[PDB]
């Protein structure tokens, strides 16, 4: 089983014990680690943060004691701009420059691979996206055709039905990619203005979600049906939760909300909490397991958070093993308890370790 | 929380330890016990079996130590002839004689109420059935008018979407009935000529069943939607399994079958097994929990049976409690381990006791 | 001990069995293989031959089956032109561009380091050469400072006293280089217009040479005295001979000549023969061991050639081991009998294997 | 070519097999044999050993079967005293008497000529030596005027540059001498307190000897340069070796010593060893060929000896033939294996037959 794990370069800047650099990662935890993100600039792949070269260094250092570890560089992400990635993929010169720039940059900086994270190609870009992928694989085959270890090509794809239907030719791109990470989290499948979990496994209670699409099971089945081979599909599992401010005494699934949850001290983003933040929040909170969805939420005063814990990630790994998927993708290493000193069990990366042990069973 | 339990009269004729009579029944187990079934003969309510009047008393003796206990007599059943019942409830005199005949016969034989089990009112009968339930509740209010204790009225309704849509005016009859026993088992939800569980709680893997309706969650939600109040709805939990003969080595959900399953020694009905026969079957067998349905099946040799156990009935009780339903209905006392000698715990009614325990916590 | 061996890119064009491509090289033969030469173009390190990129890869493939093997790329050579290397190294901006370009180029194309072959810095360029080496070494230390395998830096240096005195600050460049390959061959030690061996180990007969300086032993000792550590000094051993056309019946050392030797069938360069050509020539030749110089010459008709054989390279290896040098350097693989079919042993790389054997003993 | 061999008269007194007398000598081995040493007493040439006259007889017996063998007697030696030969040679009366005394004594005792072994003239005796040689030769020309066979005049000379510069007018004495024997052994060219070979053919490793001039090639080249005809120069070759006692684990050339080598059983002279003694030593010893010097040393335990073997003496002959020298000189028959029972092969005079063979090839 593959265990693909994202590290985000902006986690370095978080205050205090929140600050995360690649020298804090367990080198035997993951089969693959992906660094996010890289810019594209003058149509060439390029660094993002001032100190990426150092941080690339720290990441690849982990391969010294662990030969099997693979590292990829993810290009794109949320702050990149769907627009900008569009302009580049659609134009024929721009695309060639970009593609031609990739292998030298990866080799120069110690990476085994590229992860395309265009979030997201629009309706207009479906063919461009297929082309980009096909030609990038072609370039990687050429570059290594004299005897080398060939560079890996992956992509992070939406788990949302709408985006999958409009943006991705699944059968075509699946043939050229080495794996697909499906982002089975951040589903927006609650009734407007109410609580719901952002990463249910199963739909659960039929009449308590507006549709059947907003869950891990549906999206995994859909992508399999659309022609992605089970053996190339990696199933995304979050180490963050999505939080809401409650607007009444109701704390169930479907309760009214007034908006996103109060920011965490360290991640400082409304509507999100790192698992290490949730471990703090849980002291004095009530935990409930949403029966049909197989995932927990916690509530304390006017705050509600839907997240994953050791029991839930085990259920998720059972699912992915039963479907013979290739493995699990973890977003993100820097949002697990990587200091091992918030979750009260002195265990670094409790969630990721949980996934790893369930893959072994 | 009501806990409505069905005792069947034909269960007296099973060999050896199979034989069951109202004497073997724990008086504290249930709140309501429902005797099934009664005839309608020449438009008056009648007995069925030769020794019904004895068994009535054996049953109504149990109320001696227990004044909280209620009993009800169910009239109808599968053998009745759905034809015959429709005739009776369409004709204006028939219905009048019938309704008039019930209250004396009930007080006489010691019953606290009637349970309607017309299986099933078809197309045409929707209004007849609505009226029958309306005028029967008219009679039971008139009968107890001199300060008696009003007779209870209830009905066993289908959990099948088709049958509910064609047969029941749930908004109307729910105002007249005291509770509704919704038969959330014997779904026909599997792909054709393949294995499936007959009483799943949730739909489960979205791509592994033809429809979203053949599960307990759907049925309960549907009825809540159609007008039935939560405080009048009692959720059916089976103490029996449905079995199949497999046709290949595949033993999963949706494995090819060739027909129903070898009959039990004591129940002697192909495709059925009492819980106590299942305990016999389990020794030697692989149990697997269906992940999204939250129910087990067992397979051994060319036999596959989907059944409910202590873990699974507690989940269903957690489900019914979370929806604030009236309580749980059990089909049937004579099919749980009533000896206490099969399931190796030396415990009478393991499944029914699991349901009681969970209801109180 | 190191065994550094040069492969020359232009050897690929030699007719017939002379043609040598990197895939003919024994992957277990040498510790370090150096590819010569790379261009510098627009102050950037660059390819020379149109197929360099294919040949780099056939070389680097040799590492798959033997990971210990190291590869370096040599920049410069005799066709480069000393005066064009001057301007690059002496302009501060050219030199930075160049130095900046090397590590990406090396990593992109699979090489473990750079070999400098400036042939040769004049008196004017001594300091420039020193500076070039210091800065170039600093860059490799920087590029690697986060946990990479650091890039090797080596230099092919002249064994000629006059060039060493004019061009090299030995003490300073020795601390920065990882090894020095001293080109202890092609000495111009013969009395003008007379036969002499181009790679004597010692001076031999005192009154039969012009100078005491044109011999391996002098050049080694001189570099040691000047500050090159033994542990960084690699001693060049030729797999080629230098040939003369005799002008009389005299056939000894110091016999009159009329010009360089007739070209070989395959190397096609007057005054030079590959070892495999020498094997052909030895058929009907007389060989003599030069008494003080520990090396052979052969003569046949009007031709005379001073070369190395298995015995003579063995002696050279004894010598370098007794001086505790870092190992042997071989110019060049493509001039050894790489085919194995010329020296009537059916044994590929006869000279280099002999060198290898003597280093291991 | 000439082959000039010394027998030493004091070799009779050595124990057992060590004992050597002229009857032990093959008569076909040498072209000249030189009996050493004779005395000068009361300014007349005398005998030295009590039995000299017998030994001279046995020696001269050898010419009975061999018409071509030539014998000479050698006045002087180390034990004569430089101080005393000076006084005989510097006084016009002394010297005239000596000269005149010489021919009759030589005719009387069977000798074909005289060999001068003044070891050695000082600065102050240079011109006296020139005058002795000139006058002695004038005498021998005059004594032969009655149609006799002219007596042979030869001289043994130092190979050391200092002695040559102080003592010898090579150009002048060369015309009067029939041959010069150059003593190209017993060189004092080890760094002080260290091992060195006493008879190297060439200088060898440039920085592993104090001086350029303690070797055979330099001595020969120097004499030629000072005006000795090649056709009169006989190059000395030793059959003994010189031995040290090591002071350390180091056994190489220039290793630390503590004093001379353990005396041999038969020679009893610290720091010397006959070849027959060396043949025993070799059993259990390591032999190394010194690359520069074309000569072996042997070490075993705390002992180290530099000697000449069959290989080394063949090379010394090659050198003398290439330089067109008159022939070889051997010191000495009694230090070679004259028994023929020490060196394994059952051959008498291994080293001297080696010389002879090489002179004939
Ligand atoms: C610096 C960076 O990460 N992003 C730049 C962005 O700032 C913008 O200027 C663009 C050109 O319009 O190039 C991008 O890569
Ligand atoms: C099973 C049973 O009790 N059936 C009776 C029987 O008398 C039957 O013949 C019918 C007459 O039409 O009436 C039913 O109530
Ligand atoms: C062999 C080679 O590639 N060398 C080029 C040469 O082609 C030429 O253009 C020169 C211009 O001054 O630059 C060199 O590097
Ligand atoms: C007898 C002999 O062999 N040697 C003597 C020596 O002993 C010494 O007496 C000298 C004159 O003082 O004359 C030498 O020839």
């Amino acid at each position: 089983y593959k265990l693909v794990c994202y590290y985000t370069s902006w986690s370095q800047y978080r205050e205090g014990d929140g600050s995360c650099f690649p020298d804090a990662l367990d080198r035997f935890l993951c089969t693959h680690i992906i660094y996010s993100f890289a810019n594209i600039s003058n149509d060439h792949i390029d660094t993002w943060e001032w100190n990426d070269v150092t941080l690339y260094g720290m990441l690849n250092t982990l391969k010294n004691r662990n030969p099997n570890l693979k590292t990829l560089l993810s290009v794109g992400g949320w702050n990149f701009g769907s627009q900008r990635f569009s302009k580049i993929a659609s134009n024929t010169q721009s695309r060639r420059t970009f593609i031609k720039s990739v292998p030298p940059f990866l080799r120069t900086h110690g990476f085994d691979g590229l992860d395309l994270a265009w979030l997201y190609p629009g309706r207009r870009d479906k063919q461009h996206f297929t082309t980009l992928i096909k030609e990038m694989k072609a370039e990687f085959i050429k570059e290594a055709q004299p005897g080398k270890k060939q560079l890996l090509l992956s992509a992070a794809l939406s788990a949302g039905k709408v985006t999958i239907d409009s943006s991705y030719d699944i059968a075509k791109i699946s043939q050229h990619l080495d794996f697909i990470s499906i982002m089975t989290y951040d589903f927006h499948g609650a009734w407007r203005g109410t609580t719901g979990h952002h990463s249910p496994l199963f739909r659960g209670q039929e009449d308590a979600s507006p549709d059947r699409f907003s869950n891990t099971d549906y999206a995994v089945g859909y992508m399999l049906r659309l022609g992605a081979p089970a053996s190339k599909l990696v199933m995304g599992i979050p180490t963050f939760g999505r939080s809401f401010t409650l607007a009444s005494s109701e704390t169930g699934v479907g309760a009214p909300i007034s908006g996103p949850g109060i920011p965490g001290r360290f991640t400082k983003e409304a509507g999100t909490l790192a698992y290490y933040e949730i471990c703090d929040f849980l002291r004095g909170a009530t935990v409930h397991r949403i029966l049909g969805q197989q995932v927990p939420y916690a509530t304390k005063g006017n705050q509600w958070v839907g997240y994953d814990d050791q029991e839930s990630v085990k259920s998720k790994v059972q699912y992915l093993k039963d479907r013979q998927l290739a493995g699990a993708m973890v977003w993100a290493l820097d949002l697990d308890d990587f200091q091992g000193s918030f979750c009260g069990q002195d265990l670094r990366f409790p969630l990721t370790n949980a996934i790893k042990d369930a893959l072994a069973a």
